[PDB]
């Protein structure tokens, strides 16, 4: 019926990698940066090692286990675990954190081009998911990471299955706990609007039990003041009631891809291609034998 998964699992020694600094902490445990110092291969890679009860580690093993499945250049893989009194995943470095904060912090130089290529990257790494019938079930600009300012991923398969965050959430979701692909639609529409407005809060000072009402009188989330209609009209398509009526992440990849071409035409902002930010070819942008984890493969 369904395809055997012949991923491979690949368990760490502790003795291969240092933890450097702590990069987030939460209820879930602890992420830091480090780096990863395998066999005898001449190669440091850098890592986020995230750092965790029995039912803990099994919600951790099910992350790692999806995390371990994946193998797109839009989402992030699992690069390994290690089996220490507590279970350790080792991640890709993200340097640039989230693309949520980025999107906050460094407003006066995003410019149209950057916004609109993320839109495209993220429907890649969407329909990538969609193509091995997985259904993220917590896609937000948060979950999307910066390797380089010109490159994201997405992440966080804590919620992802095969086949709660209400305020990116379609509405079938909300009332009968309905997943689909096409969930994950609007919670991209959501992820959209939160990169054009440069990171505001969805609906902001509105409590969640009230979104299901307001969202089935027809309220949406505003047109932000960058979004010419075009743009705004393919959020506004994400947020349709009769999900099949939504449009599909193949589809958005190519709308975004036609406004990439021509990004002022789409977004409106002011300095717009007078706007710098950092790119491999900057001065001390990236440390003998570092090797990025796209760049290293297999054992
Ligand atoms: C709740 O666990 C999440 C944590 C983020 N995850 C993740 N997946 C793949 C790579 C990766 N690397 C990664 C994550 C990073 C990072 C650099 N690289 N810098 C930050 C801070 C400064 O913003 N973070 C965040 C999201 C946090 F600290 F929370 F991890 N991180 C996926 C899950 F493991």
């Amino acid at each position: 019926g369904e395809a055997p998964n012949q991923a491979l699992l690949r368990i760490l020694k502790e003795t291969e990698f240092k933890k450097i600094k702590v990069l987030g902490s939460g209820a879930f445990g602890t992420v830091y940066k480090g780096l990863w110092i395998p066999e005898g291969e001449k190669v440091k890679i850098p890592v986020a090692i995230k750092e965790l009860s029995p039912k803990a580690n099994k919600e951790i093993l099910d992350e790692a286990y999806v995390m371990a499945s994946v193998d797109n250049p839009h989402v992030c893989r699992l690069l390994g675990i290690c089996l220490t009194s507590t279970v350790q995943l080792i991640m890709q470095l993200m340097p640039f954190g989230c693309l949520l904060d980025y999107v906050r912090e460094h407003k006066d130089n995003i410019g149209s081009q950057y916004l609109l290529n993320w839109c495209v990257q993220i429907a890649k790494g969407m329909n990538y998911l969609e193509d091995r019938r997985l259904v993220h079930r917590d896609l937000a600009a948060r979950n999307v990471l910066v390797k380089t300012p010109q490159h994201v991923k997405i992440t966080d398969f804590g919620r992802a299955k095969l086949l709660v965050p209400i305020k990116w959430m379609a509405l079938e979701s909300i009332l009968h706990r309905i997943y689909t692909h096409q969930s994950d639609v609007w919670s991209y529409g959501v992820t959209v609007w939160e990169l054009m407005t440069f990171g505001s809060k969805p609906y902001d000072g509105i409590p969640a039990s009230e979104i299901s009402s307001i969202l089935e009188k027809g309220e949406r989330l505003p047109q932000p003041p960058i979004c010419t209609i075009d743009v705004y009209m393919i959020m506004v398509k994400c947020w349709m009631i009769d999900a099949d009526s939504r449009p599909k992440f193949r589809e958005l990849i190519i709308e975004f891809s036609k406004m990439a071409r021509d990004p002022q035409r789409y977004l409106v902002i002011q300095g717009d291609e007078r706007m710098h930010l950092p790119s491999p070819t900057d001065s001390n942008f990236y440390m003998d034998d570092v090797v990025d984890a796209d760049e290293y493969l297999i054992p």
